[PDB]
């Protein structure tokens, strides 16, 4: 099955799902200087205030906290987007050391880690089929550096020893996501995909500007997860984002100047 090993990592996954030499493919390298400040788009409005959160996954490639998408309650909506995005779950991707982790560059910089808000288009009905829609999807995308812990973090942090391999859920609920944005809404966007197989292009990415700042000790806690399951060899769960993909005939723009 695919992962982010040697012999079934990114350089592979096109076996099995061809999109992923496509044309609209995630991530990307974010030229600063090539992105064009778009004077259209509009503020981002991000209403997380309802938010539910119910459990933690370990699926075997990340940790997934997921949330209550049965009604409008947390919900993102203007930026570049028409109509209204709920949230499904948020799950991060990193690295083995500080210096990579992140899906998107900027300038060619990697990021220790990347989080990833994941939101469908309410007008298809559930996450199943706005996955085969042009604009299903929304993520907003938020960097990670280390050096001053992010306090909103350590409950997702503390929560890890207990879902250590795939296939391990623990509750987690009453969690508020608000605590893991930057005090800048401001942001680049751009049309892509999932980073993950199957790869489907169906996401406007939305990636905020403002990296948020964690410790050394909460990436740390991160990368003693396993991608394997328990009982199995170890398999420190470290280095699974996908680099940079082929821009293409696309336009990354710019919410601020
Ligand atoms: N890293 S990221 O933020 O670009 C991607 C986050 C969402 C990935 C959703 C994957 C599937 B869900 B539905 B089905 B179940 B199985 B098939 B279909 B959607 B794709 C897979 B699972
Ligand atoms: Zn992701």
């Amino acid at each position: 099955h695919w992962g982010y090993g040697k012999h079934n990592g990114p350089e592979h996954w096109h076996k099995d799902f061809p999109i992923a030499k496509g044309e609209r493919q995630s991530p990307v390298d974010i030229d600063t200087h090539t992105a064009k400040y778009d004077p259209s788009l509009k503020p981002l409005s991000v209403s997380y205030d309802q938010a539910t959160s119910l459990r933690i996954l370990n699926n075997g490639h990340a940790f997934n906290v997921e949330f209550d998408d049965s009604q409008d309650k947390a919900v993102l909506k203007g930026g570049p987007l028409d109509g209204t995005y709920r949230l499904i779950q948020f799950h991060f991707h990193w690295g083995s050391l500080d210096g990579q982790g992140s899906e998107h560059t900027v300038d060619k910089k990697k990021y220790a880690a990347e989080l990833h808000l994941v939101h469908w288009n309410t007008k298809y009905g559930d996450f199943g089929k706005a996955v085969q829609q042009p604009d299903g999807l929304a993520v907003l995308g938020i960097f990670l550096k280390v050096g001053s812990a992010k306090p909103g973090l350590q409950k997702v942090v503390d929560v890890l020893d207990s879902i250590k391999t795939k296939g391990k859920s623990a509750d987690f609920t009453n969690f508020d996501p608000r605590g893991l944005l930057p005090e800048s809404l401001d942001y680049w966007t751009y049309p892509g995909s999932l980073t993950t197989p199957p790869l489907l292009e169906c996401v406007t990415w939305i990636v905020l500007k403002e990296p948020i700042s964690v410790s050394s000790e909460q990436v740390l806690k991160f990368r003693k997860l396993n991608f394997n399951g328990e009982g199995e060899p170890e398999e420190l769960m470290v280095d699974n984002w996908r680099p940079a993909q082929p821009l293409k005939n696309r336009q990354i723009k710019a919410s601020f100047k």
